[PDB]
């Protein structure tokens, strides 16, 4: 339902920094597990990230967590969103691509130009998708109308791009994909 899609992207998320993930696999699924305050978080890993993490112990990770499920032990489950922590040390954002939002209005389309500040060298598609939708829900009335063919496009300096179709959740198998934050040129959204 459209309201479940909205409530997903309006919900809580957290960025965990410099954590050590332990790799394993069960039933043909691949995971990274970590612990904090005597509690576990299990992250499912997808795509070719499955062998970028090919060692048991993986220090120095950043994880973007969106709770998908939680059990009685309080173990939280989330999909993808694992990146390497920054090698640099920064005092402000490292890139500020324009976010060009074309919003349908009465009798036309109105283009708003915003910035989206990037603080990470390696950024997951999961994090960008989630944060950009949440911003559009809060500020540009995303999901107050049915989204139809609405999309977000992230365009890289070399001309490569990534597309987020707004009529459904980001596909789980894409939630491990990572891009270089320094190389994003611009982002576009067309909103109903
Ligand atoms: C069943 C399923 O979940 N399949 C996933 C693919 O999605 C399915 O097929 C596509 C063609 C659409 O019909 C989807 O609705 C459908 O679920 C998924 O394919 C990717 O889908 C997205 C849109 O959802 C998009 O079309 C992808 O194409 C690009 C893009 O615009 O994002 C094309 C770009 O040139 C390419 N960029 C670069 C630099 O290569 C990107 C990039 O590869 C991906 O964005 C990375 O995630 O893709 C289309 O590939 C497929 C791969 O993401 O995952 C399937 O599990």
């Amino acid at each position: 339902d459209i309201f479940d899609l909205r409530d997903y992207y309006s919900g809580a998320s957290k960025e965990l920094k410099n954590v050590t993930g332990y790799r394993y696999s069960k039933g043909g699924k691949h995971y990274l597990i970590f612990d904090k305050h005597q509690k576990f978080t299990r992250i499912q890993i997808f795509g070719k990230d499955i062998e970028r993490l090919k060692t048991r112990k993986n220090p120095g990770l950043d994880i973007f967590v969106v709770k998908e499920a939680e059990n009685r032990n309080g173990t939280v489950f989330s999909y993808g969103g694992v990146t390497k922590k920054n090698q640099g040390a920064y005092y402000d954002y490292l890139n500020a691509p324009k976010f060009v939002i074309k919003k349908e209005v009465d009798a036309g389309v109105y283009t708003h130009v915003k910035r989206h500040y990037i603080y990470k060298e390696e950024v997951s598609l999961k994090e960008l998708d989630f944060k950009l939708r949440q911003y559009l829900i809060q500020n540009f009335d995303l999901y107050k109308k049915f989204p139809k063919d609405s999309k977000i496009k992230v365009i890289m300096k070399d001309g490569g791009y990534y597309t987020f179709e707004l009529n459904k959740k980001l596909q789980p198998h894409r939630m491990s994909d990572v891009i270089d934050g320094r190389n994003i040129e611009k982002m576009e959204a067309n909103i109903r």
